[PDB]
């Protein structure tokens, strides 16, 4: 690696990973599951109706969006997101001892998986979780690449995987 390279680590983070792997949309748009989706990967309702996902979004921005937002909006509703994910897993008796058994990469993996499937989604992987905390990165990355949330979407959830499998940003590198 070049000093360059070195330097990519200090330049990702959570923030950064979600971003990549979720994309910045301003205006209302179907995920790969077809759920209204704004911003970050901000779910707005499972709904198939557009007016609940327009009355979601106008509550979590708290004016009348009409389906669009502001980078500025995107970002803050973004950091909120994030922001609940960590909390989600530290108050979580089973996922908090993972997490905190993981490296500072894999915790931004782990953060990232919570943000996408949920607690409870997550919480329910119990192989998996047995191994990550076993240090068996390879049969962990091997099992998650089964699961619906992966397989349903594969382009938002490969890179998380190899990231649990390796430790390190390269998933994220040359996109």
């Amino acid at each position: 690696p070049t000093t360059e390279n070195l330097y990519f680590q200090g330049s990702m983070n959570i923030f950064e990973m979600l971003r990549i792997d979720e994309g910045l949309r301003l205006k209302i748009y179907k995920d790969c599951e077809g759920y209204y989706t704004i911003g970050i990967g901000h779910l707005l309702t499972k709904s198939p109706d557009l007016n609940a996902a327009k009355s979601e979004l106008d509550k979590a921005i708290g004016r009348n969006c009409n389906g669009v937002i502001t980078k500025d909006e995107a970002e803050k509703l973004f950091n909120q997101d994030v922001d609940a994910a960590v909390r989600g897993i530290l108050r979580n008796a089973k996922l908090k001892p993972v997490y905190d058994s993981l490296d500072a990469v894999r915790r931004c993996a782990a953060i990232n998986h919570v943000f996408q499937m949920g607690v409870t989604g997550v919480a329910g992987f119990t192989n998996v979780l047995r191994m990550l905390q076993q240090k068996r990165w390879d049969e962990a990355a091997v099992n998650l690449a089964k699961s619906r949330w992966y397989n349903q979407c594969p382009d938002r959830a490969k890179r998380v995987i190899t990231t649990f499998r390796t430790g390190t940003w390269d998933a994220y590198k040359n996109l």
